C-alpha cells in the first residue's frame, strides 16, 4: 500500500540548506575536486572499512617518510588501490612529502564526513513499516538531531553578526550574507556546561567544505585522528571572516556561488600566544586552555561587543583589522585560534553566503 508523504514543515531557506548539504551532486562534486574517481567509488559504495584502510596506507607512508621497507612508490600504489583517484587516466602521483601526505589525510577526513552523511541517510526498519513518512527534507533535517532556527532582520544578534562579517571579511569582495540560522545541537550542552567557570569566551569563525556541514551539524566540530595544521591537532577558528572564508568550499548554483560558515562560541580561558608555526601541538602548555597563533592584524579590540548566550557573556569582534605591533614579525598574517578539547566549542550560528 502506498505511504502518505506528509507536507514539509520547513521554511524555504531551510529547505534549500537541507537540499544542499545532503545533495548527491554536491558530494560527487567534492569528490571530483579532491581527485577521486567517483565512477570507481560511488557514494553508496563508500564504507568505513575502506576509509580506515586508506588511513592505514597513509600511516605506512608516514612511517616511510620518517631500512629496506617498501618504496614510497609501492606504498603510494597501495593507497591508490584502496582509494581510487582520477587524474585523466594518467598515473596518480607518489606521496613523497609532508605536505602531500597531509593533503591526502585531509581528503580522507572530508570523505569520512561524506560517508557519515550517507550512513545517516540509511532507511531504518521502523520507517519501512510506518504508513506515513515525513517529507524527505523533514526526514533529512530530523536525522541531524540539531535544531535550526532561521533568523530575521531584527533578531537581537542579527546586526551584530552582520557587522562581524562585514568588518572582518575581505575589503573588495566581501561574502554576501543570505541567511543566518541559530544552531542548537543539544548534548553539546552538557559537555560545554563543564567549562562554565571558564571565562574569556569569544564568538569565532569556522569556514568549511559544503560536504562536511551535515556531519558538523550532527556531531559538532571534532578533533579527528590524523587532523593537523600549522598549530597542531585541534579545532581551528579565526577572528577574521576573511581567514575562515579561505576554507569555504562553495558550489555553483544557478548564477551564484553558495557557501556555509559557522560561528562557534569558544571558551578560550587563559590564552597561550605563539608567533611561529608548531604543527606538533596536541594541547596548550600547562595551565593554559587554548593556543592563539597571533596574526599581524586583529579586529580592532576597542570595538569588541558582547552577546549573551545561555546567560554567559560572549565577546564578538566588530572592528576592522588593525596592526598588532607586537606580532608584526609573526609567521601568521591573521590569527588562528586553537582549542584541543571538542568540549570547549559550541556551535551557535550557521551562515549562508554568496
Ligand atoms: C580537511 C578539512 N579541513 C577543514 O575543514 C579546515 C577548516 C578550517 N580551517 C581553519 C584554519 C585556520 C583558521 C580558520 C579555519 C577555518 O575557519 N576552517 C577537514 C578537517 C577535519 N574534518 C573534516 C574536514
Amino acid at each position: 500500500s502506498m505511504k502518505r508523504v506528509q507536507p514539509c514543515s520547513l521554511d524555504p531557506a531551510t529547505q534549500k540548506l537541507i537540499t544542499n548539504i545532503f545533495s548527491k551532486e554536491m558530494f560527487k562534486n567534492t569528490m571530483a575536486l579532491m581527485d577521486l574517481d567517483v565512477k570507481k567509488m560511488p557514494l553508496g559504495k563508500l564504507s568505513k572499512q575502506q576509509i580506515a584502510r586508506g588511513f592505514e596506507a597513509l600511516e605506512a607512508l608516514e612511517e616511510a617518510l620518517k631500512d629496506g621497507g617498501q618504496s614510497l612508490e609501492e606504498l603510494s600504489s597501495h593507497f591508490y588501490t584502496v582509494i581510487p583517484h582520477n587524474f585523466g587516466h594518467s598515473q596518480p602521483p607518489p606521496i613523497n612529502s609532508p605536505e602531500l601526505l597531509q593533503a591526502k589525510k585531509d581528503m580522507l577526513l572530508v570523505l569520512a564526513d561524506i560517508e557519515l552523511a550517507q550512513a545517516l541517510q540509511a532507511v531504518s526498519e521502523q520507517e519501512k513499516t510506518v504508513e506515513e513518512v515525513p517529507h524527505p527534507l523533514d526526514r533529512d533535517y530530523q536525522l541531524l538531531k540539531c535544531q535550526l532556527q532561521l533568523l530575521d532582520s531584527g533578531a537581537p544578534e542579527y546586526k551584530v553578526i552582520q557587522t562581524y562579517l562585514e568588518q572582518t571579511g575581505s575589503n573588495h569582495r566581501c561574502p554576501t550574507l543570505q541567511h543566518i540560522w541559530k544552531v542548537n545541537q543539544e548534548g553539546e550542552e552538557d559537555r560545554f556546561q563543564a567549562h562554565s567557570k571558564l571565562g574569556n569566551r569569544k564568538l569565532l569563525w569556522h569556514g568549511t567544505n559544503m560536504a562536511v556541514v551535515a556531519a558538523i551539524l550532527t556531531s559538532g566540530l571534532r578533533i579527528m585522528p590524523h587532523s593537523g595544521g600549522r598549530v597542531g591537532k585541534g579545532i581551528y577558528f579565526a577572528s577574521e571572516n576573511s581567514k575562515s572564508a579561505g576554507y569555504v568550499i562553495g558550489m555553483k548554483c544557478g548564477a551564484h556561488h553558495v557557501g556555509y560558515m559557522f560561528l562557534g562560541e569558544v571558551a578560550l580561558g587563559r590564552e597561550h600566544h605563539i608567533n611561529t608555526d608548531n604543527p606538533s601541538l596536541k594541547s596548550p602548555p600547562p595551565g593554559f586552555d587554548s593556543v592563539i597563533a597571533r596574526g599581524h592584524t586583529e579586529p580592532d579590540p576597542t570595538q569588541d561587543t558582547e552577546l549573551e548566550l545561555d546567560g554567559q557573556q560572549v565577546v564578538v569582534p566588530q572592528g576592522q583589522p588593525v596592526p598588532c605591533p607586537e606580532f608584526s614579525s609573526s609567521t601568521f598574517s591573521q590569527s588562528e585560534y586553537l582549542i584541543y578539547q571538542e568540549s570547549q566549542c559550541r556551535l551557535r550560528y550557521l551562515l549562508e553566503v554568496h
